RNA sequence: AGCGGCGUCGUCGCGCCGUCUAAGCAGCGAACCCCGUGGAGAGCCGUAAUGGCGAGAAGCGGGCGAAUCUGUAAUGGCAC
């Protein structure tokens, strides 16, 4: 999992962010979205009920971001294209 | 700089004063804040400075929003 969840990003199409997640949410663009452990449910519940599958991440949004590469943190993170992956797999 | 007085004037052409205009009414609105797009990292954008950013930067549109300024208030006062 370790290699894999690096590999979803080194070759699959993701969005990053929480604005761009929910769009891809409202579209369907975005198999999936992850979500990191302080990420609000005010609006989430809605992509919850949706047929958009979410996933819960085991670290905060600042954490979530190294491991995909990021510099930055990441709360949202709709994936577009899986890749070389089963990242939906391991979601669902 | 122009204009109108006063002063000086042994030589010079300088020195001083004035050359005005309220509130009210009408118009615009800087910063901050907010809204819609946008998607930015082997990093970018700012400030006098601290800083800001995928929990959404820059850029682009909109809204809200000052002092003051502009007109009008004009046929007032001034050696009209």
């Amino acid at each position: 999992v370790d290699k894999s969840l690096i590999k979803a990003v080194k070759t699959g199409k993701v969005i990053v962010g929480a604005n761009r997640t929910i769009d891809a949410a409202a579209n369907g663009s975005a198999k999936m979205v992850v979500l990191a452990s302080n990420c609000p449910e005010d609006i989430k519940k809605k992509i919850q009920a949706t047929d958009i599958p979410v996933l819960e991440y085991e670290g905060t949004s600042v954490e979530l971001g190294p491991v995909c590469g990021k510099p930055f943190t990441i709360a949202a993170m709709a994936i577009l294209d899986v890749g070389e992956s089963d990242i939906l797999a391991a979601t669902a």
